[PDB]
């Protein structure tokens, strides 16, 4: 909206001439996925696209050490987005940008870096990979303070209207900033959860989609907070209501056309969509850790009747771990429906790539869809159809990912190793805390 | 105290005539460890001895069904006591009992039945069993309605005196009522947790010691609740403090002898010894769901520097999951440091006693003893030395204890799966519960 | 005080027996000066005579580590005594021990020990010391909780009466409860502070002075809290008043006679005295951190109008660190002025007569005395008559005490490095808190 | 930022005459480091600029005393500046002065005069040096009298974004005032701590960096406060958090050429940058007292991970006392990471130039630079390796500057003086608060 988008750092320059941009919001993703950001001015920005951006990456989770830890930060022109919630005079924006060492050669740590070598790999192959992401939030209250609560907004459910749904302008003004940084809005609503909305924006290359993810977060962020709102992608906020989850639709393309479809089979999917769900099912459970990273994935990831938690496939099932949208030719995409907003895009979608990668590699055959309601099955029926579960706990997507070559192979050492490193203190934190729930139990039995 | 201990029906009925007894209080425990009771006159006492208590059992957790709930206690005189608590006119006296179905049988999910199976089980081998538990327990305030809070009553630590520790009163009515129960107070002190008390008994034969923790557990609560106090025994109430655990002590003893004394053996330790240390070190994972039946036990059994949660043995070490005290003679005991008093004692010192016969029959060799802080130890060199860890949660545990032959024959059908449904329910309940733990670390950035 | 102080087991089993005793308080005291106590009842007194009473020395700080932490207390009946706060029927009596290793060695981190090492290098040389402490303490509110506070009593002043002193009943029964625990109250006043009191015993041997001391402290702090109050001990609990020392008034016999007098010397004091008050002077900056052992004490010893900080020795004035009263013949006494009631007795009083004896061995001049008003004089004044300072905070007496070899002797390897180790701790924690001082002095300001 | 900055009086006039500017605040800078301020009309500047302003230095801290109080400000037209958050009608201006005496000669306890001179020394042996300052400071939230507090503007961490951080605006209105004033803003962004930020400007020359540094201050204050926050300076406000530092990255110049930087050398570092670090490393100990001038600048200033306080020196390790930035050419510099924003910025910049100019003159070797993480190495490590230690409080670093004739020299005698006393009054007054931390600790204990 109202600015074309920048290919080449001399278009951006134009822009920050032409829309009196003063600060530069220069812009990266730490191992975690928490959007990284400082301020430079537009003067400097000159030498920041011919030099890098220099930082400290020692105060970054995740990045180097403090005996070796100055950083590069080499921008993107093609990221360069003016924030509209900032004020037009003296215009704000930012760029994103890749993390790179003080020799030249890429930071290996950096999210963004592996997303792109999973590109690179898969470009290899002749794939490209296009990514639609379903975000779920909720908007609570903030307190006097402006502090995040969780204290409800409206009790509505999924599609309600009229003071049931009481954020219809939080989402109209959600939807213009992304409009203006550059989404294509595809449709909001409110979603099943009390406070809880979707806002669905238009698929794009996986790259392009993992930078509109982390801008989508803090734009719904920022776009909330100046009404007086605190935007939640927390996954399990609430005890008792739905969950907040990041639905992955993917597909991928060769020589132009959708690899996934195929005219001529009777389902109209490939023997590569089924290679590459085949694949996605096989490492699902080694990587749920990066698509699933906190403590609070897993209260809203357990057995019931809400959480993908049961690995399968199937068409039009919704208690399916993978769903295939009717939709066919060009549009023909997955779904994995197991990932919250908490993820890191980059490490998420790189991860599914290569997954799926590996599946069409190795012919993995996804086996029989599951076409019946998962949820209202048993555990008999469940073991009987061979249908396996998500790790019950971050501990277990942990352990799973800790013993898996190919979360290893795709994610590089660094990154590997810091994640989990970051995961088991988080886990170690969480397992020693004695919660009000156990005080409420045992207290007055014991 | 002023009342010798009964060992016929006719002894009782002579205390309860002189002792101007008007209610007797029948009990049993449930398959969870929970003293259930219900008051009878003191006039039906003596039918009460030759046809039973008749109760209904569909409202007692792990015990029979709602189409045949019928059911029968037979009273145990040797267990007869006065309660001192209680008013001396009137008084009021209570008997354990021995849960038997309509028929004339035990029923076989009465935890003192298993106990009693444990105890014949060791008999056709020659072996008694004695058992000195060392329990821990915490002294809270109560609210304004009397109801348990987890308010300090002091902040003491081990061994404080003064004002520091503020419960020498407390601690006196309870040995004074214990005493008038039939204990033997051997000390009592504060422990190292604040609030915390440690109150030691004289030890037993196993099904008296049974009886004995199940009594200490509700006399502590009744002295403590009558001087305005709530007596915990939660394995962590608090965090950050010490945990309360039942240190078990256990000897075995062949035609009057200390089966575990050897003089001529150089650390002065039978091979029999040994043996019950081998079977309890391979037998201990698969029933740390007994010994540690709460999710809160684990918030107690974390690794750290206070938690026996290394599978290991030694003499003096006190990091050690299996600790021998130097007493020799018939004073020579194996002490098992990884239960808390939230354990049912009777399950409880069952196993402990089948894995140890387990250990003397198979010959197990417990392996060599840790006599370094295995707490300052790293997990490489834990690993390198085989030094397992028991269950980290309660979900573990139970998955340990359901592949289990040893604690599905020791315990029997009806409580193995009765405890596992339960501790199931348990556990599924507090997987889905979204602590506010979660709430401050993930809500202000997600 | 009605009870015929005993000096076997025989006579305290006599006493429990006649006197109706229920309770034993078995105690020791830790490297910090902590009194460490827990509760056996009477009829194991007996056994605890023989065999000792068992405990675990892990939780105690300053002693064994958890891989060796079986420890044994070897009661003295000389120290057996009856706590008049406690009830009368079922009464309860202390009795202090000794610290042994279950090999039946003494344990060498007991400070009792260390002072009967003292004392046995004492006697080496035929030498026998008497100690006299004098003691402050402060007598505060309890808040709604029984909790101590900082809140004053009264506002009186030194030997203040009337409602100025509003603790008289206070005093009173804390004379009656000492003089039923066997001291000789020889005054008992108001204290210069407000709320601020000395109750004098009459001296005695170091041994039994130091039990003394530890009594009187736990003495005074229980009839305080019965009555509503909190006894404090701290050196200087508040700001702009006087802080609370323990003068350590101690003489010396040899023979029956008292060494520290010499009828024909001008001064009335012998060569030995002036020796011993060399050696006094010259090794007290080494164990200040014993004498003063909290951060707290060098609030309390700044340099000023109170504090004894100037090391020197005269025989009136009581700005010099040591003071000679006027008393001769066998009531020659030195008085050390640094100590503050915080100290651990039995390693100040060991550490005291060790630096007397190496004074009185080594022939150690003490120097001219200061007869002046050194609190009046400058510190050029004080540089020309080379009258040092005492260690300005605890870093600086912990530094001092590392380097001297002469306290390491006196203390013993376990008692230096776990006294060393615990005072860094403490000063490690001390020196990182921001205050709300610099918080008023400096955040208006930078 | 449109205004040229002004280089004669006579600009100064047009200036003030163009600008509506009305009144002039002539300033200077006290011993301590406080800018000290008062208004004079534009009417009186033009005589002002001829005669000097007359003002009392008696009120001034470190300055003259009452008996000779009288002197003069010779302002400096270079340092001529519009305030822009005062009224545009009727403009407030700034001038910086020196500080002279009545008989014109400039008064040598003018830390101005101090930077001066060495500024001279420098000169003398060709040297001109180029200081970037990296200052921090923390939002806090100001009270119902618009008073200081601490109370947090947000929960964020370096480098946050969205609402995590909350101070954009405050950020973006003191860039526009720090523009305004002359500034060239390079970055800004959220710090480590919470509500701490970082606003980095383009270095100068020593003088101008100094004013600068001053400048920042007081212009960071005062948007801050017309805002509704408090900006604060002070080294450690808040405990468990990261304190604030000013990073000192300094250059030497010499005919055009950077004197830092050799192509020839493998590390591109002449071996006058050795000498300078040398002569830095040698010093620094001196003159602490001046970089880090409060109390609490050492509770920042404490062993641990963050604060450097190992003295050190390495190309990219961000735990050693100097950091040498991979920049080369005319940007090597050498960056001293001690020094907290409280300091006086002519004073510290004074000795760290002839600290340098030290090294250089006297060929002081740096030795081996430290490249492995010092907060990871032990006591026995860093002794090993020589690493030399900070003076851990005020007190030591007071005691080091007193001796130190290198100090002495550079400061002046009246500096020199004059703020040991100001110094020593304020440990003094420090060392006898009886802080609520020793509550907290010894008085339920002692
Ligand atoms: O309800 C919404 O999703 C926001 C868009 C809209 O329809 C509106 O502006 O009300
Ligand atoms: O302190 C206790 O454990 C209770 C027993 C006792 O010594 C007392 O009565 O005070
Ligand atoms: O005032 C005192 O020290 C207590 C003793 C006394 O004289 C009294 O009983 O009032
Ligand atoms: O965030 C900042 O540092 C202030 C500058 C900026 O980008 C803004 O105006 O929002």
């Amino acid at each position: 909206v109202q600015m074309k988008k920048c290919t080449t750092k001399e278009d951006v320059l134009e822009a920050v001439k032409e829309r009196d941009v003063k600060f530069i919001r220069t812009q990266f993703t730490d191992t975690l996925g928490i959007i990284k950001s400082w301020a430079i001015p537009a003067e400097q920005l000159e030498e920041a696209f011919e030099n890098g951006v220099m930082f400290d990456g020692s105060s970054i989770q995740g990045f180097t050490r403090i005996e070796e830890s100055d950083m590069k930060l080499a921008l993107d022109p093609s990221t360069f987005r003016i924030l509209p919630w900032r004020p037009a005079t003296g215009a704000v924006a930012r760029i994103l940008g890749d993390v790179y060492l003080p020799d030249g050669n890429p930071f290996k740590g950096d999210p963004r870096y592996v997303l792109k070598t999973a590109i690179k790999e898969a470009e290899k192959m002749g794939f490209s990979m296009n990514v639609g992401p379903e975000l779920e939030f909720f908007l609570f209250k903030l307190d006097a303070n402006g502090n995040p609560t969780t204290e409800l907004t409206d009790q509505g459910g999924y599609f309600d209207f009229a003071p049931l749904d009481r954020a219809q302008d939080v989402r109209r003004d959600i939807d213009y900033a992304l409009e203006h940084m550059g989404f294509q809005i595809e449709a909001s609503h409110h979603e099943v959860a009390p406070s809880q909305h979707e806002i669905d924006f238009r698929f794009g290359d996986v790259l392009c989609t993992a930078d509109n993810v982390v801008t989508f977060k803090y734009v719904v962020k920022s776009i909330a907070y100046h009404k007086g709102y605190y935007a939640s992608f927390m996954p399990k906020p609430l005890f008792g209501v739905n969950g907040s989850g990041m639905h992955s639709n993917q597909s991928l393309f060769k020589d132009g056309k959708n690899v996934f479809y195929d005219p001529d089979t009777p389902t109209k999917l490939s023997q590569d969509a089924m290679y590459y769900i085949g694949g996605l099912l096989k490492h699902i459970r080694e990587f749920t850790a990066v698509t699933n990273p906190v403590v609070n994935s897993y209260k809203r990831l357990v057995p019931g009747y809400e959480a993908p938690v049961y690995i399968s496939w199937s068409a039009q099932n919704r208690s399916s771990l993978i769903r295939i949208p009717a939709t066919r030719g060009n549009g023909t995409r997955i779904e994995l429906r197991c990932p919250d907003p908490a993820c890191n895009p980059y490490l998420a979608f790189a991860l599914m790539l290569r997954a799926g990668l590996e599946g069409i590699k190795n012919k993995i055959d996804p086996g029989e869809p599951t076409n019946v309601n998962i949820f209202h099955l048993s555990d008999k029926e469940r073991e009987e159809r061979g249908i396996r579960s998500l790790p019950a706990d971050l501990k277990e997507a942990i352990d799973e990912m800790k013993g898996s070559k190919f979360v290893k192979e795709a994610l590089g050492e660094h990154v590997f190793s810091h994640y989990l490193c970051a995961k088991e203190m988080e886990w170690d934190e969480y397992k020693a805390v004695v919660h009000p729930w156990e005080l409420s139990r045992y207290l007055s039995m014991l």
